[PDB]
């Protein structure tokens, strides 16, 4: 579980927000892309795995699970690519609630920047710092304990 | 020192590679941009500070130190913006050696992707994983100990 991440795709302003959640901590990384493609998802995972010790990724949908480009990136980066079927039924709700919360924060910062990507990174900041520990503190502690 | 980062700008293929180094560990994050502007640097720092507990940034040059946009991002993200004058003379050499090493790795992966940004993220991955601890292990341990 220190190495388990979940992909999540949500939409705002006609754009796509791609999110990776570290399941055990709730820590997130996110980016804005014009549309979800295999190449964009692959590049996002490459970035993620260079920054955190990503062992397993639960993909957000069947297209990214199938994508040969995503599979290639996971091979390159030493990631076990898995499906994202909510075997635990709590998972749907948790991701739903995360997207709602993220969109709420984005709304609270949206008039502080021209570009959606800026607002999204502000929201990532606020989410990861929110406390009692923050998600950023939890991920570091979990991984440090594992090392 | 757990919160101290150094900015670094290097050039390849007519593009700019912007690098943030966590000084105590050698862990890096990096991105490719067409040129180093205040807005790009500001956005890069916002991303960084949402992902790690960035307390202090030593800026890479006087233009980024002066930039009101960079100062605004540092204000927003709770970062102390400082100059990057190598008071310790070993600092020049260490950054010089880091850029040379990064360019070497980029060369070793360059034919595995069309786009420079992909090669740069491959290089970030290799750098942070290289072992005896890796930079990625060191940064997590340093920060966890601090928390
Ligand atoms: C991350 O560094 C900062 C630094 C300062 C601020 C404070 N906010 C403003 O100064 C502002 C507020 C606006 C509010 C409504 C409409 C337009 C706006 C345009 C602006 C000016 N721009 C240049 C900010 C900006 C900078 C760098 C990259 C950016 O995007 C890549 C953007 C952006 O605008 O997204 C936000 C973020
Ligand atoms: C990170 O995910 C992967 C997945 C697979 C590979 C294996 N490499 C190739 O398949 C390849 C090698 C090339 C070698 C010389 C010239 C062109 C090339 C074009 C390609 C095909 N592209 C689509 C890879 C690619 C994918 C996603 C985003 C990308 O950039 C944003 C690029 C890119 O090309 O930069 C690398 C990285």
């Amino acid at each position: 579980s220190p190495g388990i991440w979940q992909l999540d795709c949500t939409h705002l302003e006609g754009k796509v927000i791609l999110v990776a959640v570290h399941v055990a901590s709730g820590y997130i990384e996110a980016e804005v892309i014009p549309a979800e493609t295999g190449q964009e998802t692959a590049y996002f995972l490459l970035k993620l795995a260079g920054r955190w010790p990503v062992k397993t990724v639960h993909t957000d949908n069947g297209s990214n699970f199938t994508s040969t480009t995503v599979k290639a990136a996971c091979w390159w980066a030493g990631i076990k690519q898995e499906d994202g079927i909510p075997y635990n039924p709590q998972s749907q709700g948790v991701i739903e609630s995360m997207n709602k919360e993220l969109k709420k924060i984005i709304g609270q910062v949206r008039d502080q920047a021209e570009h959606l990507k800026t607002a999204v990174q502000m929201a990532v900041f606020i989410h990861n710092h929110k406390r009692g520990y923050s998600a950023g503190e939890r991920i570091v502690d979990i991984i440090a304990t594992d090392i």
